[PDB]
């Protein structure tokens, strides 16, 4: 049973030899969305859709292990926006892709199923290794990157994010991490940091690695110490990791939040310059087809007062349409606007005179390649960047967890215990954990 | 005193040397194409396209300005009409006298530009007459072209790429003493060597337009093109497009030329392009509605591109029409590709679908004129005969008003040239063998 | 079922991919080999006098087991590279040491740990069978291969594949090379054959062309601009003969260095005009074994400036190493690049750091190409912008002599080898395009 | 007329406007540290280490130079000793006068610098006295420090990064009127604002060295450091290394400091460095003798690094010792990593194994001083209190000889400072609250 696996992981006296020899259960507990139910939301608006009515907790058969892959006993995961989007079947259900992609080969076909096991983060222990897997073995304490790339095309051989056959694990693949067991490629695997618990270790993955590419990597903004970095939604999932990269890299974050409580979160992170966009009442759109340059100017005036007359070197974009005109306007001459999302709307509108005449640059970014994910996770291992857990749910209550994220109820990360019976487990370096406890817990 | 005629005489006589030009005294006045502070409101309540530059353009006799440190007075043999010269001609968006006036507060030397008249023009080919204090790289008698960037670099901002200087000025636009005249005043760090195999007007043709395309497409500050790239070029036979297309070809890349007519298409074929789209014949309506873009039209355009490339997307979009085409440019670029912009002629409020940008790791790079190193390299490529001037039409100085009109109303393809001091076309070639090597290419736009 | 039986099926249109894959693997295939028994054989001798004709065997060998990610290719043609010659003379040590030790990693790695070594690091041929999880390639596909074998289990190579710590060079650090009737490669080595070229022409560029691409054209190398003055050592050599074409196709200005008038003429045939015959000029950059001559640096720099009209070099395309590196550094422009992929004259470089830091220059190390770089390099061949540079072709049984030829640096450009191909000039699929580029294709012949 | 005391006092009084300070009569002479054209052969036949700067340095009374366009005259409160100041003391490799003579031929203003004496010094902190024509960024009364780069930028070479300008000069070394003096002449594009929380001597300390480290390590023209990098810093408690180490730490990177004593190691620990190698305690001998290197020592060194990093290699090597160390530097750096070099203090004939460079895709990047944007950014980091000055010792102006001697002999860690007009240490701080925050960091080297 799975309980044998849980007890074997927990016990201090267990070997790599031991963990290999335990038999796989016939099925495991999984968070699921169903294919027969994809029409369930019938003429409802998006915000009017409830993940609690579409999410199931099923017993599901263990998948066949292929070459290059790994079966992992999952202690914890988190809720990501992609997970929520899949719950609602928005813009469409995830079964479309799983079906079309399943046609390519028999290995691809494993994913084409009446249910979809979701989740794109994980922290656990490797149970089985596939053939051709050498860097990892059973018993290894791991977290997982969510990029699944095949690399048959040559397009990704100078940055795997350009691979045309890429898949986001647990979104465009089945067997995601919101379950007691998961199937991932071994080149998704990263070592779990010693000083964190399972759910803390699971919390950064997708979001932190995305922030890393966007802001720190040379494929993104390429931040340098001293830069003024404008960070929209600074207390949210993405923003919370971005703010930390800015601070830890010796740059100056200009945190934009929507409340005094969110502002206090950024001050705790260490940010000095904070704009509450709700208190200042910036209306970058007059009506939703006309923008207000006056408001862009007013906002840039506020930034200049906080920086002592400096503009923004790098804007960390993600709200999109509502905000994107201001972002382009406020950036310094020669500076960079970096974007990984458009949550308020994907039809961006900006004045190009401010872009071309001031030699600025808009850089698109999406997730992270494995080297980038490694590096970001490594910075978590070193205690430079910290997990941003605000609330932990049990696997039982992922439905509620997904609703909570859907209505933006919590700051930072929302995490899910999977196999872990209680919070706070899986800490190996008690000394280092104590050195950073205050920071690890800032969101809680 | 010494007239401009005496200077011509001495330029054109066979064995006149650098010694003889240096010895000539400065003339006291010169003929210059001008706009008057008097007349900035003469274009009333009229649409832009109904403003006639010929009403505002004067040919004046103007005094020679004081030659300052780090500067050169040049006898201008030829020049060209640029869009910026046309915008100054009508008074759009505002007249140029506002900036001359404000910048004129900054120093005694800056105040020289603050005049009741504005000598316009941002290109030149001619002969250095006299050199101000501290100028060493140039001397009287040198045959030169000019770049249009003037920088002070008092600020630290432009010390890693000079286009970042906040005190920059476009010569002939945000400075006075421009090149549509018999004499010009420039910084010595605007001067580049005149190509020997070209006549004066041909050497003055590429200037501003060629150096802009270079930075945008070739330079690492822009797109940083590579041989084998597919480069989508909007307006490919127009002034800017005509240089962009040549850079893509000379650099081993594959231009995908967009044009608006079959005669324009033939111009691209003459330059050596094979992948050509007549966007009017195909009837692209990227905007169904003044407020609404049509993604089916983006998709149809991308399909046409892929037929021409054999299934490949655009590595680099060379943008400049702006609002109308910008959504389409973002859509059709390859995953990890670049959209480079230096203008928005159809409208500066760009709208695009950011999903295509972030999800496929695309980049929009803003570009503007060229720093002087980029301008030197661009001009050097003309001197090498890798890239050719694209003159379609040449006017005399007296007829610059007509030239400005011709450009305002988009009458010609390529460049519109102006003879200044030069009494006729085709003068000033020193390397006739290299010229015969490239003559067909040099005359492609005639 | 023989290779002749394999060959006849290939050249038939009805032969389905599932049917070319239905063909049972022959007992054996013919293969160019080095024997572990024999690594000793040249002890005592100067490198110069070691004769690959004495160590190269043509053996009948079995087909290796096919794994995940891999393909078996019926090899119509290959080429001789310096790495194949090195192995054939067992220098600096033999290839067997690595084959053994790396064999320890997995059951699949052990397949290579054999008493013989099938050599060769280029190919052109037809896919015979694909292993588990290969989707982009299938039996019957007409392919060339790049020689980079990467595992990609480490994160190191996921922002540029040349950074993978577990890399091997196919046919040198792997067994089952391309100088043979059948080869085993990863499917991520496969690229489509240029239609307008014959098998041996299509095999010719791989290793060296892709190397030149990365070093000179790629942003991971020098990232050449049109207009750049590019100094190319050994410009009619195998590597130099592709670097020169990239400079020209890319609208740059190669300054070609050659060591003979015949080599100069070949550079003029490619389209180069600025040529320095370093031999006729008698450059002696080293006064003796331990002392450099900066006067000779300067003299060489003056000659460069005579050719460019007073301009220094934007990018030096280095590979001779010790003999030339001091001069390469000296003649580079302020802010310029020296790019290096080899050190044929000796790997201990000595240079004056004053010329490098005070003029803000860069030395950039490059090695082979990642798959995208290689795919792009091969695409430029396919478009007819870059041409193969065969000077000489040998049959499979004469690979010993071919190897000897390259060892002795006898020919210019590339030396090719017909493997399964029964004669020269077969395998062109676009005859009009070939007639367009024929004179260019045959320059080195 | 007025003496220097009278300006010093006039500066200090609060009813002095900029216009007042500017209206102040210049003195007939000012005190300046100098070297004499008379005496360039003084050290003939002596080994470098036996050459004594106290023997060649004079304290002279010197006339104020003519003020030119784009320039400022500065009352210098403090300066510092740099290696280049020391090299000019001992006239190695050749005296400075040669360059000063040759460049004097350029213009009348260039000729100002061509004198029988050379006022030395490439750092300063002080007060703007007088501003030349065209200067708008700065005015009399302004509290300033100086970057040591003077560029003309008449050539195009330097318009995408001014360190490529062929007419560059290092101020105080290739120019006269250096900063070891009571008055200095600089270009206004050398001036940066002085950090409020720092004393004059503290503000003068970073200048040349800090901006060098910045270009080399932080800038995209150098290694382009990121957070998480392993950075090997040779001579970590030295001038250059004292800033390099702070950049690595303040940018979230991991310095591996190489020092030559447990005392030097203690200072690295006070900076915040965790990984420290004492090359003396370990006894690395990278060379067996003068013509043969020892790779066994490279590997041994490599192993020690790997112990401190936990199995990781070096992303970025911060080089400057050169010959002794370069082989090891190239060996220890990670696949795809960078060696960045700005000097070769043990010898400029570098020998390294190219196999490690090409097979592992490594880069050697050369770097030299800083462009003005870089220097501005370096000094801004000091001002924001992210980076601190590393003064260990301070001399008065009359003891500059002794100061150059000490530096020549490598007696001190960090920076050696020099008071010029300041009558005592610790003057000139305006923000005592920021100072209090950073005091222990500021005095770490004392
Ligand atoms: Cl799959
Ligand atoms: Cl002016
Ligand atoms: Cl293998
Ligand atoms: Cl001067």
């Amino acid at each position: 049973t799975v309980k044998d696996i849980l007890d074997a992981i927990q016990s201090p006296d267990s070997t790599p030899a031991d963990i290999a020899a335990l038999p796989l259960p016939e099925s495991y507990r999984a968070i699921t969305v169903h294919k027969d139910e994809t029409e369930m939301f019938a003429g409802l608006e998006t915000r009017d859709k409830d993940p609690r009515k579409s999410i199931h907790l099923d017993d599901v058969p263990v998948p066949e292990l292929g070459p290059g892959e790994a079966l992992v006993a999952v202690m914890a995961s988190s809720v990501n926006y992609n997970s929520v989007h899949t719950s609602i079947f928005e813009p469409l259900s995830t079964f479309g892709f799983l079906e079309r992609y399943g046609r390519v080969s028999d290995l691809a076909k494993r994913h084409d199923l009446p249910y979809h096991v979701i989740g794109s983060d994980l922290a656990g222990v490797v149970l089985r290794t596939g053939p051709g897997v050498n860097a990892w073995q059973a018993g290894d304490e791991v977290v997982a990157h969510c990029l699944s790339v095949e690399l048959e095309s040559s397009d990704g051989h100078n940055d795997t994010m350009l691979d045309p056959e890429q898949r986001i694990w647990g979104f465009e693949t089945n067997f995601g991490g919101l379950a007691e067991i998961a199937l991932v490629k071994s080149n998704q695997l990263m070592p779990k940091p010693d000083h964190l618990s399972w759910e803390e270790a699971a919390a950064p993955g997708l979001v932190n690695s995305t922030a890393y590419r966007q802001l720190v990597s040379r494929n993104g903004a390429g931040m340098k110490q001293g830069d003024n970095v404008l960070i929209w939604g600074a207390s949210g999932g993405l923003g919370s990791y971005a703010t930390q990269f800015a601070l830890a890299g010796g740059a100056n974050p200009i945190c934009v939040v929507s409340s005094p409580q969110k502002a206090e979160i950024c001050r705790a992170m260490g940010a000095e310059a904070i704009i509450d966009r709700n208190a200042e009442g910036y209306r970058f759109w007059k009506d939703e087809n006309t923008q207000d340059p006056k408001e862009w100017k007013r906002f840039g005036k506020r930034i200049r007062e906080l920086t002592g007359g400096e503009d923004i070197d790098i804007v960390f974009e993600h709200p999109g349409r509502e905000t994107f005109g201001a972002s382009v306007f406020v950036t310094r001459k020669g500076g960079t606007i970096t974007t990984c999302a458009s949550t308020s709307g994907y039809m961006h509108e900006y004045d190009n005179r401010y872009l071309w005449m001031s030699l600025k640059r808009i850089i698109g970014s999406h997730f992270a390649n494995y080297r980038e994910a490694w590096e970001a996770n490594r910075l978590i291992a070193k205690g430079r960047i910290h997990p941003t857990l605000s609330k932990v749910y049990s696997l039982e209550d992922t439905g509620q967890a997904a609703y909570d994220v859907h209505r933006n109820l919590h700051q930072g990360k929302v995490g899910v215990l999977c196999l872990a019976p209680e919070e706070g487990l899986g800490v190996r370096d008690r000394e280092k954990r104590a050195q950073h406890l205050d920071a690890i817990n800032r969101f809680r």
